[PDB]
């Protein structure tokens, strides 16, 4: 179950910045929980019900995506400045930095796991949505919004990871 996996692999200091996967699941339960029956109501009532829900669901996806994009960017900026600082310390003095560079590297990897966990959570939640509502709107949303999101498409952390490896190896 991805809700458990996500819980176990969140970086605790970043907890509130991850996709709120369990809240989405609950919302997708509520969509079925409040759904009128076409036999008791009619066709227009039911599909108008689902239309309101879809507006709410994808507005919530957008807020979660903006939060994740914003946090990813902030940690990426912080990592760029942290690399420059460690660059001068080595560019002048030439075992403390072997530890300090190792901990910066760990920080890059933790951010990389943050990218992957959030993408998987989005991918799984939108597939769950599509199977429940018998629609492809969630998959279409993933392609048009998540897969072109900076938190996911930006390659500057990969660049940092490579450059830090080149510093640790050649210095």
């Amino acid at each position: 179950k991805f809700a458990e996996h996500l819980s176990a692999h969140i970086t605790p200091e970043w907890r509130k910045q991850y996709i709120q996967y369990e809240a989405f699941k609950d919302m997708l339960y509520s969509a079925q929980d409040q759904a009128p029956s076409v036999e008791v109501t009619d066709e227009d009532t039911v599909k108008r019900y689902f239309a309101k829900f879809e507006e709410k669901f994808f507005q919530t996806c957008e807020k979660e995506l903006a939060k994740i994009n914003t946090f990813y960017s902030e940690k990426l900026a912080e990592a760029q400045r942290r690399f420059a600082t460690l660059q001068n310390e080595l560019q002048s003095s030439g075992g403390d930095l072997k530890l300090a560079f190792s901990e910066f590297y760990l920080s890059l990897i933790l951010l990389q796991n943050y990218q992957n966990l959030n993408f998987t959570g989005f991918r799984k939640i939108l597939k769950k949505h599509d199977k429940i509502l018998e629609t492809s709107r969630g998959a279409d949303w993933r392609v048009a919004h998540v897969e072109v999101a900076p938190f996911y498409t930006c390659k500057k952390i990969n660049q940092l990871i490579s450059e830090t490896e080149a510093v640790v190896t050649n210095e």
